[PDB]
């Protein structure tokens, strides 16, 4: 009845939380790639200069 409807809706959090964890993972990835890019370019430019 009303309670099961309520529980099914509360349970949609599962999918939303999956998405939140994906986006957080992609932000961490991006941060690490930006750092590694910057460090890698600096080493290369130092090699040139």
């Amino acid at each position: 009845g009303s309670h099961m409807q309520m529980y099914k809706n509360l349970d949609l959090l599962s999918q939303l939380n999956e998405r939140q964890e994906r986006i957080m993972n992609e932000a961490k990835k991006l941060e690490k790639d930006l750092i590694d890019w910057t460090d890698g370019i600096a080493r290369e430019v130092q090699d040139i200069v």
